[PDB]
């Protein structure tokens, strides 16, 4: 019944506690912030993780974590259980007033990724790749979609902080994992991020609880799923980092394949 505190969960209370300032100031390279796009880009600069279709799980109302993943797929759907995010991406996605701004990170996207590209063109690029917003559930062994307009199956799959804060234990977190891979064409790649022994998180009136997870813990469990684990890394979350939005010790990093046999 975590939804039922999620109908809580305030949009703009999240973002503000985890993507402004402190963890939203991409200037200094220690943060997670930079670490993040920084998996995300070395990743897809690999050239390995390509194909037409790909779908972010759990987008939230963010969208930091296809920005360097627009650049390889032409189709992306992103996703999200609560109605009010999938708004709150809409704002962003058509430039409606109120929208978030994603700035600094389409900037740090930039200068990582080292095509000279600008801000603005990265992010028109992503607007017009991201074909459409869906609503869904992981915990549905088909991910809320019946007959999804989403191209099935994706040539790859992205998530982040959804999983451990949408399930109350390992086993919700284990069956979830399969449900959302079953949306993954097999030889497909999985990039999921998450964090790393967390409890609960605040979402202005939304009060969350989690599952601490492992390094370990994840790495079986994408094992278990049937992936080949390509790239597992932790970030240990920073003092200055820690406020009193949740209780994270760290942020976790995997890149996986649905291993076809
Ligand atoms: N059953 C479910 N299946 C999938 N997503 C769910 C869910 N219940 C809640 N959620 C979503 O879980 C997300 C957790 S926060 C996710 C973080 C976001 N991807 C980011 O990178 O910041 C929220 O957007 C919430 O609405
Ligand atoms: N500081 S951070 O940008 O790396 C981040 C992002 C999302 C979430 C947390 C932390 C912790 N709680 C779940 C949501």
């Amino acid at each position: 019944a975590v939804a039922s505190a999620y109908q809580r969960f305030e949009p703009r209370a999240y973002l503000r506690n985890n993507y402004a300032p402190p963890r939203g100031d991409l200037c200094n390279p220690n943060g997670v912030g930079p670490w993040k796009l920084r998996c995300l880009a070395q990743t897809f600069a690999t050239g390995e993780v390509s194909g037409r279709t790909l779908i972010d799980i759990g987008s939230g109302p963010t969208v930091y974590q296809l920005l360097s993943a627009c650049s390889h797929f032409e189709d992306i759907t992103m996703t999200d259980f609560l109605e009010v995010n999938r708004q709150e991406l809409g704002r962003w996605l058509q430039e409606e007033p109120g929208a978030f701004n994603w700035s600094m990170y389409s900037q740090h996207a930039c200068l990582i990724e080292g095509k000279g590209e600008c801000w603005q063109d990265k992010e028109r690029q992503l607007r017009a790749r991201v074909k459409r917003v869906l609503p869904i559930d992981v915990h549905q062994p088909q991910p809320l979609g019946a007959g999804s307009p989403a191209p099935l199956p994706a040539d790859a799959l992205v998530s982040a902080f959804c999983l451990e804060a949408v399930s109350p234990d390992l086993a919700s977190f284990q069956r979830a994992l399969d449900h959302i891979t079953t949306l993954l064409r097999p030889g497909g790649h999985l990039l999921l991020i998450g964090a790393l022994e967390e409890s609960w998180y605040l979402a202005g009136e939304a009060r969350l609880t989690v599952v601490p997870v492992s390094e370990e813990e994840v790495r079986e469990a994408l094992v278990r799923s049937g992936y080949k684990v390509r790239d597992l890394r932790t970030y240990i979350m920073p003092a200055h980092l820690q406020t009193g939005v949740d209780d994270v010790k760290g942020v976790f990093f995997a890149w996986a394949q649905k291993v076809g046999l």
